[PDB]
């Protein structure tokens, strides 16, 4: 219980959102390894299912506690634990669609469990587009830049994301994030990168829309000396 | 009760939102003239006040039923009444801040009253910026383009907005809106303009954050023959 | 010769540019009415023809001297004559393509003729897109906002443009312009609108790519009192 | 003379451009190591000096031949040699300024020298801004994503850049590039990253504006297995 964290943790999730006027509630459970930056998550749509839009857009909404950090970069995210941190993100798609997501991350040390509460709002996805037609096929791996805001004790993230399409194409989406520990820390990182890789597999049956998500994420500094 | 509307109506409002992590609830009452495109509104912060951000950002969230339309353009908004219409908008500020707002408009014909329920979410306003420092001084009058989407029976709005600043400057914000009647109509307008003019005056006292808002709005076609 | 201008003038044009690596030179002649805001132009491709891209993208590059101004708004553009004015514009298309155009406008009072010299550079139009496939069908009429920059004696223009497509669709393009009289004037306008309407008709034959362009443009203040 | 390249090469440069209406010509000479991804360049302003804008904006305009590539990623850039390749880029600054740059790269095998011819156009830098006030202090190291366009035999680059400011701040700029070998190759890379690090030092004296630029660049695949 280095910051209330252990090598293998469980996670519980609850998301509320509204995309193109369609409301929904999703819940989930997962297992992850904070220090390896690995997590695996099972989501279940609990209101408003089946969703009229691609599962893939919600992927990056479901915890930088799961990142592998080298000893030589401050780990703003694990240091914020157990109380945790919150984040706000805008997604700007190349076709004018816009999302905002908000999440709150917290640890129960007694349960060795992370609680994740999020809100997802999306507007202006064209009904004819790959998201509303569910023609998407996961995000490509990426490199996000993490930038400290020193006067404020918060971080920014900047990653240009690509949602791959079933027809072989790709849809660009700009993520701009604000990461805020619940207690603004005296120790702050220098700017660094975090690389990410997602997998997503639908496991929906007759009763329920359900899928499986994984992330693998590793922080690092510039490769140039 | 042409569409359940009369020449002078009252309006009730309830807004829930969250800007840079700060939650709030606002309620309001107003009086307006649908056919003149004129409205006047009094807002009161009922949770989360005083607000940490400029009142001005919420202005365009508080009803295209209040627009003066010439006989020769279909009035998508009055035609949707009494049931009403919903809209979704993204605000993209020049400094990277992003909002989304959602509203639902409906008429009680028996009460001669419009009900307005909205949600406002904003992220990434810099703490040092004019919005979070409350250094803004109303929006400049504008011309919004309204564009029909014929296969779908909905409209888009496109207006480039300018929030004026107390120091003499201006902050650009791009509004992209989707307007959706609750029943998709057979009669749709051609593209047209709507011009808008807002006024805003804070009337906050010791007990309550409160302000007064007005809009005047007129639709028209191109000025070129 | 109010500013070296008369009610009906001729115009000569020369444009050099490069779009997606393809270089070209266009020359033209026209006739216009400065005080009515009306002009008609004939262009001829003189190097690099036939063009691999839609004629329509060059339309707004070919003179705010041709705008109808009411007496109650300063006419920054006619006041700059005969010496004239220069302008710089960025075009940002919704699909990531980007152009820049630069023009220089000047009067020969002796010839009652406006000289127009411009540069047009475009990058990143997808080869598969409506511009490079020549699938476009004129711009929709628009309303540009003109904004004074008082410390500097220059104007900005902001117009959200829509290039119509032969298949019934539309392509958004954001124009941001800087208008600079060659002598920064003591008399500056307040912000106002200019509305525009273009027509374009190809008149290409066997020897030469050629087309005809017209503009009609009228300035005005807000329609709200 | 693997593709006409050797381990250490000289480079000659000529740039023509225009930023906010100010024209200029720059020439340069350098020495670099193609296989190490290292180059060092000396620039001299030969017309239009001293420049009214920060040297730093021209930095990324002055050759992906200088990138360290692992054996397991196709090197589109060295493979295009000696004939070479061309590229087109848009720069979109957070404050609305816009640039376009075009370059042509070619090898003289007999002289063991790379020739670099470029064009740089910038508009809408505010006179009051850090670029026009020369208040900038180099770009931060970055990670660019290189994306193949398989039907066309060209690459795209996407990098979100940060120009550091003398006052401790930062200015965001989005680079979107198109890389085109003069002969479209049968061998194309998969998407990968290139990381970059620039240094810039002014060496201007009484006669001439002059500076020294270096780049170090290394390609790599995702760090996630």
């Amino acid at each position: 219980s280095k910051h209330g964290l252990t090598k293998e943790m469980t996670m519980k999730y609850r998301m509320e959102g509204c995309v193109d006027g369609h409301k929904f509630v999703i819940t989930g459970e997962g297992i992850g390894y904070p220090f390896k930056g690995k997590q695996a998550i099972n989501l279940c749509v609990v209101e408003g299912g089946p969703l009229p839009f691609a599962e893939d857009i919600l992927s990056a909404a479901f915890n930088r506690v799961f990142t592998e950090y080298p000893q030589d970069i401050v780990d703003y995210f694990k240091n914020s634990c157990p109380a945790g941190y919150t984040w706000d993100r805008s997604f700007l798609f190349e076709d004018g669609a816009v999302c905002i997501c908000n999440a709150d991350i917290t640890v129960s040390v007694e349960e060795n469990c992370m609680y994740h509460e999020s809100k997802f709002y999306g507007v202006n996805f064209p009904a004819d587009g790959p998201v509303m037609k569910k023609m998407t096929d996961n995000w490509e791996p990426s490199c996000e830049k993490i930038i400290p805001v020193p006067k404020q004790g918060i971080l920014k993230g900047d990653v240009s994301m690509y949602l791959l399409l079933k027809d072989g194409g790709r849809l660009r989406c700009q993520f701009d994030t604000v990461y805020k520990a619940k207690s603004v820390p005296r120790k702050m990182p220098d700017w660094h990168f975090i690389q990410h890789k997602l997998t997503r597999e639908d496991r929906s049956d007759a009763k329920n829309q359900k899928w499986h998500l994984t992330e693998h994420a590793i922080a690092s500094g510039s490769a140039l000396p």
